[PDB]
Order: structure tokens, then sequence, then C-alpha cells
């Protein structure tokens, strides 16, 4: 019908559709505290009267390769109507948020996809990767290299609220994927804490001074432990909270969800005993502005200086020179040497994927091979890419 | 009791340890053949009389980064029987062959390991990873950008044996991990593609001039096709084989076992539909001579000329200098930079593993994250490490 | 119809009757071989022309406390055709069987029951307990008191035959419930032991000179090996063949279908890891001569001479006397001290359930507890009772 | 660190122990309330400040053979922190408990134990059996000799406490394994009773003059009733309660966690009915004064007198004489005709194990095979071994 910034009077009708559309939908009280994310003008609703069309972005700080933290655009709270389907509402709401995105400054904007087929299309890819481990924790045994053979302390999650901030703090200005975790999201995190009647048993947490994990037994299997979150800024604290996990003696299992270069498994005797049980996209970034985002991040030191024409798709195309870690990327008619959709530049851009890869399948066009290895090197990033938290 | 070289008169009673060892265990007929590949001199027996110990390597081709090939012994065939365990039965068999293969001038050996915490304290390290994908072909669709939007034929395996012999040469040249595949090898492939009373169903083949998929429905589940083996040359034969087994309409679900960098995925409008339902240790090495093996190999031209001192854990202390893809590796009694266990060296090879991730596990020791960072660049492959066959 | 002897011309209208009750059907061919075991008038069939009904006994040898050996009519190949239920056929069978068995001069008659609501009505009591133990063999590590901290030999079965026979021999003579092995039995059991395509795995064993355990990995469960026969004439030889079991690295689980008093769960520093899986009536005996079973077997020496009267329901009343192991059963018609149903005498022959249980149940009537107590010590089996083989 | 009796400023730090260390952790409510049974220095901590070890004892009253009561310290509420493992806490711990236990002039120590490889090395051995029964009450039929051919009432548990109270202490003073359930436990037992919001369902009971059945529908599923609890005084309230658990029309199965003696299976025409689901040590006994607890149980009156002399390792030797059911044990320095460790004697103690099986295993050391005899007759139970409640 139209398509509007919603009204005060909207959101009843957006948090009816958030329930119908959402079966993790956290409830008006911890959507109101969430709202307090979203900038003025940061919400669009459709109407037909009722709401039948919704999406929004909250202001977020994106740690991005070379410890840079970005203006972020976090889109969150979309849904469609069950009965206004195929009407294109999602297209629109799509364009004008991006609008309103791009308008306001942002280099980039950010999801976590309930469907792997549909952003692509918006211009979206794939930047981080989920890896979900589980440890048979009755056989791991720590290698005789492996750290720390105590620091760690087991506590109630809530009566060291400062501690995990800042440790938390520290982890995600030093990581690629880091988010800034506002004041309203700790409140959140430590209400989710604690045991539900009928619901989540309740949270432990292992608190060393260099990190923490929060863990919970699982609702329906008793022998498992699900480690909801592990922020370790040294080696040492990473080792010593997982000697902690394994301790954990009244259970069979350990599982955490994860990045592909977490070293657990090689603290072990044997690195099967981690098993790779899950591995899902993460967070997914559409690069809004290429030039101001391609020169914000830092590059791989270890590439000599190399000039190349980059073409995003109906996205401009680029002079880009990449020499001592930094990139410089201008305007030119010049013939492009390297062709992709924006989307693909998001999967490259926090190091998670390789060009290589993508090329491979047609997704990034050139024919000079050399120049496939030297923006493979270029775009790696030193520190793994990890996943902050959901939105 | 005693170590000995076998006799003819050895064998039978080392096919009644193999069955009671081996699930998988080929039959006499077929290890017969294998039999072939191991070198006069290649199997050690511990003899109580009957055998209760067991050990051989075979004499194969390894491709390593730079498209190098190494004369390999691939370690197979070891048994200790349940009558004999905790009699360190298992650790002299394997002293005894690993003399025997550097003596006899093997710069690798190589083996598929039973489990995971075995052969890290014999010195072999993880060097190929297993990466099952699955995918839900009903709803798969081809993106925009993927090659051949036919060149493909579905045929009888035996009837086609030279094109997979000639397709799969030129594979195992250009990939590291690639293993020479001798005659009897492709005889006994060749005998499992057909149909057994109560076994396997009959194997497929899809043929491409650059390619080829073996494949058959599951025995069990008749709604899985499982790829046996998959070996592309060219992107355009990895895509249009796709095209074709995503084309079992008869089938809900293909399943691969292939490796990290596939870009299957990457295919798809939906990358998710590509799901990893599986992961693994593939391929273990054994770097027998340390100097041999890092000047054999190739290393990235992207990083720029270095120089360090690499120990191994009783495997000697090298000045190791790394420019225009090549390395030096002399003896020198000056200061270590780096310290890893010849395992972790394993593991380093082929470029599977990064030292960056060792490092974090403390399975690599250096005080020079400039190094480090160096070491990763040197040590990858520009060509994705893939598994060739098991043995 | 009517009640017959089978001529040679009714067994293949008996094979299809069999064909058709039995999903376990041995065939035509080893029926042919277990027929050696049925006495001249041993069968009876029903014909309606086609047989409806049939029944048979073979001429068995048990051990029953004292090591004392009794002629035994195995009851076997019972059915009846699905076309002729609810016509008293079996009833019809079995009392035209138990009239030639009794004139025949058998002191007991035994079966293996298909359903356990069945044989009571005709005096059969469940008379051993099968016990199926499953250990999680990974965890598995033996007590420092357990024996033999090798004597055993991994075996092909076929090529051992003369040395299972001797130990088997020896097993069933020492313990109550051995059945004597005929030769056709043998020639059954090594032709079993051979692997089947679609079918059974190869079968191995574990060869001491005082114990053999027979053991095929499962057909689909390729972590589990199935002990279908372990028989041990000494403890050392128990103890031997269990830490060879447990030697079988390639397995998580090692099941056995053994008896309650299997000391296996001793022998291991966690005696929980030895689960009960499965339990269930073994051997049913019919005593068909009550003077003649009581007399024949041992009692316990403890329990000081006593006299009592017994009556069996419609199976005659007896002056019991039980001193120096040993009783004296002589017809009176002096008043009952203790009554019971027949089926209840043959659950108490062997010594594998209590008269305390069974009057706790008012399967068993006195008045006197003090008389309870006494039949109770002195049915008691001081060696435990075990099962043969199935029939 | 430090070993110390807690403080009441300790107890929120145990509460916190608690929780992360069982997950049928009772609440600090319920805690509060089984605190009452630990007596002034029953309970120790390790602090490091916060507590990463506790343990503690309850005064319980423990029926073994003969009706006797004994004094009992049990054992419960045991817990290393996963931060403190493998530090030598449960050693230093238990030691610290059994020197108070001893020293307090208990003759016997009893737990339930969370694993089953943990307990035998501080001399505490298995002395009950838990025996779970599944029926299929939809085939179940009883037997013509079953009494009770109604007495039984459905009523609301919480209506009538002091019946169920008045037939529990009835039960508890005549059974090996009985124990005094205090008032506290009592109001613990009918809080449990009644339903919980995503928790249990409403218990009901089943009440006879000499018999109560307390059961519940499972959480999710609905066709299985869970006997929590069924205490009978007579074989007649026995059978009656099981009549009414069978009228359970809309159950398909009722399960009861049992002992290897309970009747229910004899009072069915079909004996298999009642299928063996389930098995495990239930109450584990450490005698802590080997002469006091030998001379304080009763014998077997069946078995005549006799003398032996028992050593214990590193507890003592003794002059053992049984005769007329009852035992002398004083101290000797003759040759042992009997060695055991403590464990083994705790798992005689109340007849669920018997000597000869324990001898078998090598875990009961004699020369002479009828002394084995002699014990087995001489410790075995009239009245069946069963298990009271869980602490
Ligand atoms: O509603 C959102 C975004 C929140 C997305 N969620 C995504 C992730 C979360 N969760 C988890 O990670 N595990 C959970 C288990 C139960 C419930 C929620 C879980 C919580 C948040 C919202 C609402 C109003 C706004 F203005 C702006 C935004
Ligand atoms: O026995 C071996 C090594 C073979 C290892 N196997 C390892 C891998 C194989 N398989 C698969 O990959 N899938 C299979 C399914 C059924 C049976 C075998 C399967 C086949 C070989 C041997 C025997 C005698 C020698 F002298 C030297 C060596
Ligand atoms: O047919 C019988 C009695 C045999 C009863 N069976 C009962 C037990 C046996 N089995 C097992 O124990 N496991 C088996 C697996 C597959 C097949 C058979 C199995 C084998 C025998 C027979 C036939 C003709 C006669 F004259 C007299 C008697
Ligand atoms: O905490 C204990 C011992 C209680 C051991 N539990 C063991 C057995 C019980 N339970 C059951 O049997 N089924 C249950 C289901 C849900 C919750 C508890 C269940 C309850 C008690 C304790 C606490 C403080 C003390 F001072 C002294 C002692």
């Amino acid at each position: 019908v139209t398509l509007c910034s919603p009204t005060e009077d909207d959101w009843p009708g957006m948090f009816l559709l958030a329930a119908a559309s959402f079966t993790d939908f956290i409830g008006p009280e911890s959507a109101t505290a969430w709202r307090t994310l979203v900038p003025t003008d940061g919400a669009v609703v459709v109407r037909d009267s009722e709401v039948v069309g919704m999406a929004l972005y909250m202001d977020l700080r994106l740690t991005v390769p070379g410890e840079v933290v970005l203006p972020t655009a976090g889109l969150s709270f979309v849904a469609v109507a069950p009965t206004h389907r195929r009407r294109g509402l999602l297209r629109a709401m799509c364009a004008e948020l991006h609008r309103r995105i791009a308008d306001s400054g942002y280099p980039v904007a950010a999801l976590h996809a309930s469907e792997g087929g549909i952003y692509g299309r918006f211009g979206y890819g794939p930047a981080t990767t989920l890896h979900e481990l589980t440890v048979d924790r009755r056989f791991a045994r720590f290698h005789a290299d492996a750290p720390g053979g105590s620091s760690v302390r087991l506590v109630r999650p809530t009566e060291h609220r400062g501690e995990f901030e800042a440790i938390y703090e520290r982890w995600r200005q030093q990581v690629p994927g880091g988010l800034l975790r506002p004041q309203v999201l700790w409140d959140e995190l430590l209400a989710e804490a604690k045991a539900a009647p009928g619901g989540d048993r309740e949270s432990f947490a292992l608190l060393h001074p260099d990190g923490y994990a929060l863990y919970r037994v699982d609702r329906t299997d008793l022998k498992l432990a699900r480690v909801s979150e592990l922020r370790a800024v040294t080696a040492d604290a990473h080792c010593a909270l997982w000697r902690a996990l394994i301790g954990l003696d009244s259970m069979e299992r350990i599982s955490i969800i994860t990045h592909p270069q977490d070293p657990l498994p090689h603290l072990l005797t044997d690195t099967r005993l981690a098993r790779t049980t899950w591995r899902q996209d993460g967070l997914w970034l559409r690069i809004m502005n290429v030039p101001a985002a391609l020169e914000a991040r830092g590059y791989a030191h270890e590439v000599g200086e190399f000039s190349t024409v980059l073409e995003v798709s109906d996205g401009g195309r680029f002079a880009l020179k990449i020499g001592d870690g930094r990139a410089r990327c201008t305007p030119t008619d010049a013939a492009a040497e390297i062709e992709m959709d924006r989307d693909v530049l998001g999967s490259l851009y926090l190091g998670a994927h390789r060009a290589s890869t993508l090329a491979a399948a047609n997704r990034l066009r050139t024919k000079d091979s050399q120049l496939l290895r030297r923006l493979d090197a270029a775009f790696a990033s030193d520190v793994p890419v990890q996943t902050a938290f959901e939105f």
C-alpha cells in the first residue's frame, strides 16, 4: 500500500508481525530495549490499518582488518506478512533503507540471514563463517605443548558484569567481526543468563583476567554443555578456559559456535575429538561505498605494492593501488582488470573467503592469475575473522 | 617376540590379522594386488607360529605445492593383535619401518589414520582436510555467473577407463595432495564400481573432456547419491559436472567428500544449500628429511625474501632462507627463532594449516609475530590442497 | 483333522510350515542335519493333504546341579499353520509328545519359548536367565586384582574344531544348564562361522587352553562386536579372554548373552561399564517324573537334614527328605506342607529362581517360613546355572 | 588451598558449586532442609575467597540383615570445581570425613555414586542393585494363583501423609537397605508430588492398609506411568497395588526402579511382560569398623557353625566365627584363610553379591572352596536387599 517511517502507534502492529514471523521473537519488553539502537528514521513499515511489512537498521561499530572500526547499519526485524508475499514489499523496504543508510554516510551495512538464498540479490555477501565444534570431553587430553599445565574462576555471570564488559571491549577492538556491545545488550545478555521455568537452565561463567566463557547445560540433553560465548584476548586465557570446560566431569560433550581457525583442536593429543558438527554463514556485508570501505581497512604487508582496476557491477569502476598494508581507491574509466557483483566484495572484505575460490565459481572475473594471487594475499586477515553477536 | 620381514608363508597369517583388525578389509585377492606397490623389505611382522603385529609401506608419488612430485612411503596395513596390546609392538614396528624409509632415501612418509590420537607421537601431522558437502538438490539453482548455462555424458565407468586415467593423471600433477594412481588401483577401482548382491549399488560416471564424477545411490538411503570421486582439471568441467549431478531428479541429496575450498557453494544462488555434514583429517605427513622436504616444495612469490632459524624437536636446527618462491635450508648452531615438533611441520607442509593457528596452540613457538605472518604467507598453497585416494 | 508320526513324504510339508512360522528357519539342509537328533516316533504332525501342525523332541543330555547328566527331551520345531489357530492343535500335539516322552523314560523335557505366555500351562517353567552385557570397551580398565596382568590366540574357528569341542565338553559337564553338543551341531556351528553375502560377517575365535570366545562384528553396527559364545573352564581363562576382547581397539562396544552371575563386571575398575542391556528366560523345564528328577540332582551341603511333604498340582504328593546334599522322594498321602504347579518346580530345579520369590507371588504355597528358607538354601546351585545353546 | 568445616558464610558458595556440579540440584531452599540432617562438623570445604571443593555426611539409620538398624554416615553433596580437577581435592576431603566418621563411632558409611569408577578406591563397594522393570500393561494378565482375584484407593498424596509415613516406617525396619525417612524428607517428597509448569505432571497414590505406590505420567511419553516408589509390607499389598497399576487403562507401559527379586513377573501369566530395561549399582557401603559391622548383622541359620581368618587389606585381620545366625569377630595374627579389599566386604555385607562371584573375579582370595560356599550361604539375606531412597 504505502511505505512510511513508523509512528509510536505502529509498534504494537510491528510486535504482532514480529511474534508471527520470528519463532525466537524476544518479546515486546526486550524489543523496546533493542529500539534504543535504532536511530530516528532507521525504521520503515508498509501498511495496507495493519502492518504488513517492516525493516530497520541499528547503529553498530564493526571492527575490520587493521583494527579499524567502521560505523555500520545493522539490518534487523525484517518481515513481510504471510498474507502479502510476492508483492515486492521486501525489495521496496530494502531499497528505501539502503537509500537512507547511504545518505546518512554509513560505508557498510550488515545482517544475519534467516535463509541463504535471499540477501545476495540486494548486494549482501556472507563475510564470517560459524563453525560448531563438539568435544567428547571424556577422551579429551591436553597436549604436552598446551599452555597452563588455577587462574580461572567459576562465577555467577550477574556478579561480574564489569569484568565481562572490560574483557569483551578489548576482544571486539582487536578482532575483525567484533561489534561494540552497548549497555542495553549487556542488560539483555545477563537477563537470558538466569534459568526459566520450562525454559533454559541457569548460565555459569568461567572467568580469567584475559577471557571468559558463558555456558549452560542443554534443556533436554543433560550430558551436553553449550558455550554461548567465549571471549579470549590471549592464547593463555583461551587454553585455561578450555582446561576448565573439559573439567565439567558431569558432561559427555562441550559444544561451541566458533570460527574455522579456533586453535582448540591443536590443544588436544587427538585433534579429531574437536568435531565440526555444523557450519553456516554468520555476518553478511553490503559495501555501501566501495572506495570508503576499501581505503578504510588494512591489507597484508607481505604482498608487494600492486595496482589494478576493479569494477563492481553497478557499483563504480576504481583504480585500486595496495602497498604498505594500505589501499588507494579512485575513480577511473580505464579498462577493468577485475569484475565482481557487490555481494562478492562483501564476502572478500573481512578475509573469510579467498578471491581464488570466488574466481573458481566465476563470481569474480579476471584474466590475470597473478592478480588473483595478489588479491588473495592482500585481502587476507592476519587476525582470523570471528562473529561477535547475532542481531 | 621377534620383528622380521615376512616370508611368503607369513601372508595368510597377515590376512587373518587384517580380517580381524579392519572391518573394511578388501580381502586376500585385492590385498595381493595392493602388495605389488610394497617394495622388497617394505613390510615387517612380529611373530609370537602366528602373526601378532604387522606394518608396511608402499612406493607412492605425492604432489606438493609448486607441482613438485616427491617419492613418498605410504604406511598401511598396520595392526597389533587384540591379544598383544600395550606391549610396545606398534612403536617397535614404526621405528623399524622409519629406519628403512629414511635409509632408502624417502624425504616424506604418509598415512590415513584409523584414530586421531595415535600418529602424532611418531611425527605424523594431519596435512589435508576431508570436508563432506551434502546438497539438497531439490532447492539447488545455479547463479547467473556460474559457467555453462551438454558437454557431460552419463557412461558406464568400465567402458571409459582410458579417459578417467588420462583426466586423473592431469589432476594429480597439478594439485597438492595428488597421488599417482598405478594400474592395479585402477583395476581395483573399476571392480568396486559394479553392483554386489546385498552390497553397494551400480556406480555411474559423468564424463567431461576435462573432468569426471563417479557416483552411486546409497545402499539404504535411496534418495542419497554419494559422489565417490570428482576430478576436475578446469572450473568449466567442475561446474558442468555439478549441473549434471543436480540433474539427478530422483535424488533429494548429493553428498561428496571434498576439500574446504571446493567452490560448489558459490555456484548456487543459496550457498547454504551446500551443507558441511562432516570434517576430518585426511592425509597425515611425517617429514623424514627436513632440509630435503623444505627445499623441494615451492613457496608463495607474494612474500619478500626472509631468513630465520628453524629447530624441529630431535629433527635438526636449520638456517631457512625463503625468496622467489624457493627455500634454502642448511645446518646451523645459531639461536633458534622458531621451534616445533616434527608432526607440526607435516601439518604446515601442504598449506592445510596456518603457522599462526598452530602458534596460538603453542605447537609452534616463536617470539616474533612478523616471522609468524611471513611463515603463514610463505607456506600457503596457491592451488588448495586436496585428498587423492585413501591407502 | 488327524495326529500322526510323519512319513518321509511329510517333511517337505513340514519345511514349508517351518519357513512360514520361523523367520530364523535354518533351511531344509540344516533342518535335515538336526533331524539326526530326533528319535523314531520323536515327531507328530496334524494333516487336514497338507501339514497344519507339527512338534518334535530331540534326545539331549542336560547337566543339573551336582554335575549329574539327565536324558532330556528337547521340544523344537513346534508350529500351527496361521489357517488353523484356536483349534486346540498345540494342546493335542503337546499331550501326545509328553505321553511318548514319559513312556520312553525321560525324567525331564526342555524348550526355548517363542513367547513367555504359552508353555506355563503345559507345565514348563523358565529354568535359566539370559543376561546381555554390553561393555563400552574404550573406558574399560582391568582391576589390580584381576588375573593375568599372552596365553590367548586369535584363530580361524574352522582350523581349531578339536580344541573347541574338547573345551566345550569340559564346560558342559561342570555347569548346570550344560548340553552335550553332538557332531552335527558342531558341523552347523562352524558353517555359520563363515561370512555370507549380504549376511553375517566372518566369525573369529580367541583360544586359550581352558576357554574360547567366538565373536563377529555386527552386520550394520560396525563398532559393535557380538560374542556368540564364550566357554571358560577356569577363572584365568575367562579373564584372559576378556582382556583379549577389550583389546578389539576398532570396536566401541562388546556385547555377550551371558548369565546373571558372570563375574565380568568385577574384573573392571568401573563395574557399571558392563551394562545389562537385555534380560529374558532361557531354557524352560517340564519335570516329567517328580521323584526321579528330585532324587537325581545334588543339593547344598550347607543346609542340615530336613523332611517335608511336597504336592505338585496333578503331579503326585511326596515325602521329601534332603540331607548330605541328596534327596529321597517317596509316595505319601500325609498332609502337604508345600504345594506348587509343575511349572514352578521346573523354575526351582536348576537354582535360577528362589522358592521365597515364587512364594511371594503365591506360585508356591506353604505356612512355614522356616521350610521356605530351607528349600531356598537346598535347591540353590553352588555353580551358577548357565545356558548352553538354543534348540 | 586449605580444608575447613564451612561457616554460615560458605553456604552460598557451596550452593553455586552445587548448581554448577549437579544437573538435578534441588535448589537452595531444599538443600537448606537437607542440611538439618548434617551434624556439626559433618561438612568440609576447600577454599582457594571461593569454594572449589565440598563434601558432607548426613546422620542416617540403615537396616541390615537380621532387622538390625546401624547408625550410618551418608556421604552427599561431593563436588570439585571444574577449575581444580586432578589436584587431589576429592582424596583430601574423603580422608578428612572418613577420619571424622570413624572417630564419631559410625560402623558404616554409605553413598549413591555419580559414576561407577570413583568410590571403589576409597573402600566403597556397591551393596544394592537397582532393577528397572517396564510392563506392557495392555497384555498383562494375572496368574490364577496371584492373590486378590477393592482394598486399594486412588488418593492425593498430600492428604494421606500419616498413612504413607506409617507404612514406610514398617517397610524400612523389615528390609535390608531400609533407611529411616525423617520429617524434612517427607516435606520434600510431598512437595515434589505436585505438578510444575513445564516440569513433572501431578503425582497420584494407590493406598492399601499394608502398602502404597506413588506414580506420575512421564513428562514427554504420555503412555508411560513411572512408579517413583512402591512400599509393600505384605505380598497381598504388593499384588493388590500391581492389579491397580495394570488398571491404568490410558497407559501402554508401567515402569518401576525395583530390586532383582521383585516377585512382579511371577504374578503374570507371561513373566516376559515384566522386562528389565535398566540395571545399576544403588547404595554403596564403606565398612568403617570391620568387627563392629560383622558382629552387628544376622547370618543365615541354615549354615552350620564355622570358623575362619579374614584379612581386609589395610583393614585388620580377624578370627571370624559364625553360628546360630550370629558372628564373633576378634583380633588375630593367625594365617589368613580369606583376603579381600574393604570395598569387597561392603558389596557382601547386605547379601546383594555372592562371595563365589567376587572370588571368580579374584576380588576375594581363598584356597578353600568349602569356605567360599559357607561364606556365600552365611552372608545371604533371607529378606532380599532393596534400595530405600537416594541421597
Ligand atoms: O528483535 C530484534 C533483534 C534481536 C535478534 N535476535 C537475534 C539473536 C538473539 N538470540 C540468540 O542468539 N539466541 C536466542 C534465544 C532466544 C531468544 C533470542 C535469542 C537475540 C536477538 C530487534 C527488535 C527491535 C528493534 F528495534 C531492533 C531489533
Ligand atoms: O589393504 C590395504 C590398503 C587398502 C586401504 N583401503 C583404504 C581405502 C579403501 N576403501 C574405501 O575408500 N572405501 C571402501 C569400501 C569397502 C572396502 C574398501 C574401501 C580401500 C583400501 C593393503 C593390503 C595389502 C598391501 F600389501 C598393502 C595395502
Ligand atoms: O530348526 C530346528 C531347531 C533349530 C533352532 N534354532 C534355534 C537357534 C539357532 N540360531 C541362533 O541361535 N542364531 C541364529 C541365526 C540364524 C539362524 C539360526 C540361528 C539355530 C536353531 C530343527 C529342525 C529340524 C529338526 F528335526 C529338529 C530341530
Ligand atoms: O542435595 C543434597 C542431597 C539430595 C540428593 N538428591 C538425590 C536424589 C533426589 N532426586 C531424585 O531421586 N529424583 C529427582 C528429580 C529432581 C530433583 C531431585 C531428585 C533428590 C536428592 C543435599 C543438600 C544439602 C545438604 F546439606 C545435604 C544433602
